[PDB]
């Protein structure tokens, strides 16, 4: 029987309802306690045991490896050109990103209105974003902006209700009166505050989110397996770094169809809000014990971006295709994580460090330990997204009745720049799994 | 695809045939940009410049609840959708094409951007070449276009032929609200300079600058089948896009490589020569260059770079005997701007090059059709042979940028196909 992935999410689909278990410690969480931001985990020494910030200290993993003709740590490349390739690749990736996620609102590409973009002025005349809207019938505005959606480069779209507790409770930014040469040194928190007010706007004070604001878009996008299974070396920080180059592009171009139809839209990428939480809310696929979003169509190899918008649409169900319990027995991505921040325990509510946001049943990690293998690996790792069951292909079998997951599978970069390639990395072997009518945009 | 495109592959050299008369051609003279073709009435009989008039239609269809010229939307919701869609689509394209070379996204040095700053430290763009072996450099360069991309992409040596003789540009310091009122005439010139250089008088591409890379960015076939419709004009708006993300993305890699690169989208250069010098299809009598696995229903950029590499064999599969006997484009076009006779060397109008052998088409005709429709048009495209209402197309197929899981296995690649 040939492989269905709307049969598969049909039938695996849950009632509505978030399916993230909470507890009343449970309070919003403020984005500088990531590991890539928190001062007492932003230094790593490099390899010289100079203390830096992180990512310098993985430049200079990164120069060595190609001094000494590798692909990543100890591993031989067939030749310095070679490790050079890599990196010029992977570095090429990052050409629509912003300083490592895109994160500062409101700033760069992620604009809260269009009135100053270029195709907006440009577009001007004709009023699209003045006029107020045609269409009010959520039916047909989920059709259309998943539609768009697609066009955008999504290669997984849903919709869900926005659930503040995911959305940061104060922003890392920059103030809005500093260059870009001068951002990395001038980073500042800001507040993201819910307010009665008709458009997303920012004061010297705070960003604030309108309370019509009800409703996140949230797209995967697909990363290429064969990159990614080189984790930890340098074609999978190829793979993570032009998805981020396709977030930030379906972002401004979502926005840009929302606010020609008449609403408002606010992107994100990395930035503004946990866009796990978002996912599983939206039903694009399950937490994992890694952490990430687990999708039926690319296990955890894929991308998450999100908008957010008043524009009334139809909320997607949640998914349960047993990924919880796969995670309680499989342990493969906690065993073979290079730093050992994957815990082989139990789900709680308890945070294991500051990074971790308390008051949410979920495998409790330690992102420091995460953050302290890159400067050493000088890449992005994605080794536990390479393991992962889930990420391989061929999961899902048909028994004449229903869609099962195939227990037996819980049981070179040469060839890579010389072996299958094509359009966005996406694999034409798989790329009916996305195939997308009406039916399955909205219901 | 793969055995077709080699089964096809000619002898080496450029198969367009020229005459002692060619020159290079001025930019400036496009349909889009001359003085004789700018202007357009709206339907109100107000002349403005002709994307203007063209709005003023847009704005009247979604009123009437109209997809099109006298085409009826289900209702003004879908038509105000279709030109939402549209309009979002060009959000990465600067006045429709990107056109003005070193400017906005079409920077031709990387030393500006955040991504070169940011990965400043690691000194990829400051590092000599490792690699200076054509075949090893061919591999990763069009590995890296598809990354980007790219469904199609092709290597030629660059022909200065089809090289703009003075691009159309902005000066350097004018912001973005006064371009389209400040638009000048700049000399593209080749001299013998290490870098691509601007001055205040020329473009400056070195000597140096040996290749071509073009690639090919596959539109959306439902939707370009409702031309001269809004879905077709969405198709074509998404690829602009998609066209200038890759002209970034496989220029800083080719900085980082130890090379420099000049992106073009629509500007520096004429996209079809390229294309069919670098093999990825036949010139047609519209005027495109058809490809064998999108027909015409595929967008075009290209990148310059004095990376070695090895270029490509320029591909016969019969279009032109095809397009001899044909003629079905110039039968449906609305504007009577294709001609049914044969190929010459003398262009109907300032807006062709004289000098080559190809079919003279009159694209002031074509232009004036689109403020009447309020579109890009594409019929021709839509009825060419070798390319095979707008509500079924918002309830109908659609996968990631628009591409097409039937047909996308023909675009698979392996390096065998790739050097
Ligand atoms: O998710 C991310 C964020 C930063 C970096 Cl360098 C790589 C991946
Ligand atoms: O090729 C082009 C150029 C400009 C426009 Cl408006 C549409 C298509
Ligand atoms: S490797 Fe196993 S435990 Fe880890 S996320 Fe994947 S399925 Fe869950
Ligand atoms: S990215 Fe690497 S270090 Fe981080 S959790 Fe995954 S396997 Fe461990
Ligand atoms: S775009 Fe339309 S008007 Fe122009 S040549 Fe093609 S069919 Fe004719
Ligand atoms: S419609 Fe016919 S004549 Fe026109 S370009 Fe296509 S094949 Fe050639």
């Amino acid at each position: 029987k040939e492989k269905n992935a709307a049969e598969i999410r049909q039938q695996f689909a849950m009632t509505a309802g978030s399916p993230i278990i909470v507890n009343d410690k449970l309070e919003r969480y403020a984005e500088v306690r990531t590991a890539f931001t928190h001062p007492t985990s932003f230094f790593k020494p490099n390899y010289k045991g100079e203390v830096k910030p992180w990512f310098l200290s993985a430049y200079d993993e990164k120069v060595r490896q190609i001094e000494n003709g590798e692909n990543g740590p100890k591993m031989k490349a067939k030749n310095v050109g070679e490790a050079r390739a890599g990196r010029a690749l992977e570095a090429a990736g990052w050409t629509l990103d912003i300083n490592y996620g895109n994160i500062y609102p409101n700033r760069f590409f992620m604009l809260w209105s269009g009135e100053t973009m270029t195709n907006t002025q440009l577009w001007a005349p004709v009023g699209l974003d003045r006029r107020p809207p045609d269409t009010t019938d959520p039916v047909e505005l989920t059709n259309y902006v998943k539609f768009a959606a697609r066009m955008a480069g999504a290669d997984l779209v849903g919709v869900a209700r926005l659930n503040r507790n995911w959305v940061y409770s104060e922003a890392v930014t920059i103030p809005a009166d500093v260059p870009y040469e001068q951002s990395l040194h001038k980073e500042i928190e800001k507040p993201i505050v819910f307010k009665d007010v008709p458009l997303p706007i920012e004061t010297d004070d705070e960003l604030i989110i309108p309370n019509t604001c009800e409703n996140v878009i949230v797209a995967g996008i697909a990363m290429n397996r064969e990159m990614m299974q080189t984790a930890p070396n340098s074609m999978a920080c190829a793979t993570t770094a032009f998805c981020y180059s396709r977030m930030c592009m379906f972002d401004m171009w979502l926005c840009q169809f929302i606010r020609y139809m008449g609403y408002y839209a606010i992107p994100s990428c990395n930035g503004v809000g946990q866009s796990v939480a978002f996912a599983v809310e939206a039903g694009l696929g399950q937490a994992s014990r890694m952490g990430a979003c687990i999708t039926p169509e690319f296990g955890p190899n894929v991308r998450l971006t999100k908008v957010f918008t008043n524009m009334p649409l139809v909320p997607d169900k949640p998914i349960d295709f047993g990924v919880t319990e796969f995670c309680e027995t499989c342990k493969k991505c906690a065993r073979e994580c290079p730093s050992k921040a994957i815990t082989e325990g139990p789900r709680t509510f308890e945070g294991r460090s500051i990074h971790n946001q308390s008051g949410k049943l979920q495998w409790q990690n330690d992102y420091n330990k995460c953050l302290g293998y890159w400067p050493e690996s000088g890449g992005y790792c994605g080794v536990c997204v390479a393991v992962c069951p889930f990420t391989k292909g061929n999961i899902w079998i048909h028994d004449g009745v229903e869609w099962l997951i195939d227990n037996t599978r819980f049981l070179n970069i040469t060839e890579v720049w010389d072996g299958k390639i094509n359009t966005y990395g996406l694999d034409a072997d798989h790329f009916r799994d996305t195939v997308s009518f009406r039916k399955d945009r909205v219901k």
